[PDB]
């Protein structure tokens, strides 16, 4: 019993999908793409990389059939997701029908300033994540919901430009679905989102600056937009209304894509300190004046406590039965749970919300030393079963070898809800680890849809 592979089936058998990669592989001159020390060189001698976050070539490769299923499925959660932050902010049919509990409204992601606040199409999630995880051929579970400022998307941009650079020949041998049309497309959707009466809406995103971690992503998808990249400072409110100074004049915004938390976004309303944001900006959005995007008050359908009930929003919501599944989840903030998670911590995965324990790959001594650092802070941590991880065929030390991975598409919504065919793919590349972020041997591999 071996977790699933992309590459080779139940034997060593290739599966269909990954035949003609196989043969252009063996065609490869030389020793050049044998192991992990022979694909370092190629990506320098090439491109002239050395390991930035590490790239493996070989794609996670996804047939026509899987991503209709896939996309379907993250259409459907992110269409009920919207549709319970409506219903949360205004009749809150959900709770009265005894669905989803009152304790919601402790959350602190819920933002009463929200409270009655009509938005654009009501789209709250205009960019959704979906962290997404493959168990077998047709079994795929999402790990959680990214709905305050998704990124990754420069990642699979540039991802797939760096694979057409190094194999164009690859991209002869497979109908590989295009990529590069996501900011075109966003900026689209974000125009269709104005509100009621603007004809030729200005689209500008709103940045905190250099000394953010994502800064470059909001950089590279303004200058892909065509949009303008703005902070704080260079907007201002006045009669219901946002302005960008410019030389010529004030020039009037009609929809920011806000790159910033909700909490920084306006010093006359939330955190009085920030910097980063523009005063007065939430009472022309609450009073129809602007289109923020994502809009504010999301974090309340892709915090911790919520992610147990997306399955019954989709029932709830749109009649139907989840296409995806959610992961069984405990939150250790739960007493119940904290007991459950303890007593059976060597069987299980514990994270922290906002460290990472493997309870099958842990001794004895190093589960009694995590059980510790639970009980330090309970609340700060969820659980879930460990499950059979799907892996992809990965350059490693060895040859090739299979290794763990993850995918992140971005569901996107204006007048209608689409996905780019494209994801960001995420690679744990040390051996049996199950962590694919990037502090902990963690890499990227480009996604392939065909078409
Ligand atoms: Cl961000
Ligand atoms: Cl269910
Ligand atoms: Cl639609």
């Amino acid at each position: 019993t071996k977790p699933f592979d992309e590459m080779f089936l139940q034997d060593e058998v290739i599966r269909p999908i990954y035949a003609e990669y196989a043969a252009w592989l063996q065609d490869v001159p030389h020793q050049q793409l044998e192991s992990k020390r022979q694909e370092a060189e190629l990506l320098f001698r090439r491109v002239g990389i050395t390991f930035l976050i590490p790239f493996d070539v070989v794609p996670r490769i996804l047939s026509a059939s899987e991503w209709a299923r896939l996309s379907d499925g993250a259409i459907q959660r992110v269409k009920a997701l919207n549709m319970f932050l409506h219903d949360v902010y205004h009749d809150q049919e959900i709770i009265k029908a005894g669905i989803v509990p009152s304790s919601i409204l402790a959350n602190a992601q819920y933002r009463p300033e929200m409270f009655g606040v009509d938005v654009p199409g009501g789209v709250y999630a205009h960019i959704a994540g979906v962290d997404l995880v493959r168990t077998g051929e047709n079994d795929f579970y999402v790990l959680e919901d990214n709905l305050r400022t998704p990124s990754g998307v420069s990642y699979m941009l540039e991802n797939r430009k760096m694979m057409m650079r190094l194999f164009p020949e690859l991209f002869r041998r497979y109908p590989v679905a295009p990529v590069e049309h996501y900011p075109q497309v966003l900026l689209n959707n974000l125009r269709a989102v104005a509100q009621a009466g603007v004809h030729e809406p200005t689209v500008v995103l709103l940045t905190p600056g250099a000394y953010n971690s994502a800064y470059f992503e909001h950089a590279f998808i303004a200058q892909q937009m065509g949009i303008e990249l703005v902070e704080g400072q260079d907007l201002f409110v006045r009669n219901n209304a946002v302005y960008m100074r410019t030389t010529e004049g004030p020039k009037r915004v009609d929809v920011i894509y806000r790159r910033i938390d909700d909490d920084f976004i306006d010093p006359l309303s939330f955190r009085p300190d920030s910097m980063l944001g523009v005063p007065g900006l939430l009472s022309v959005y609450r009073n129809g004046g602007v289109t923020l995007a994502n809009a504010v008050g999301t974090g309340v359908a892709d915090d911790k406590d919520t992610y147990i009930y997306v399955p019954e929003m989709i029932r709830f919501y749109l009649g139907e039965e989840p296409i995806l599944s959610n992961v069984p989840t405990y939150q250790l903030s739960k007493a119940d749970d904290l007991k459950y998670v303890l007593d059976n911590l060597a069987e299980l995965v514990v994270k922290e919300v906002q460290g990472m324990l493997v309870g099958p790959a842990a001794s004895k001594q190093e589960l009694e030393d995590f059980r510790q650092r639970i009980l330090a802070n309970p609340a700060n941590y969820i659980a879930q079963p460990t499950l059979a991880l799907s892996t992809c065929p990965t350059l490693v030390e060895t040859g090739i070898a299979p290794r763990h991975v993850d995918l992140r598409p971005f569901v996107l919504s204006g007048k209608t809800v689409s996905l780019v065919p494209g994801a960001l793919c995420r690679v744990a590349l040390r051996e049996g680890s199950l962590v694919v972020n990037s502090s902990q041997g963690g890499g990227t591999k480009d996604t392939w849809i065909l078409k």
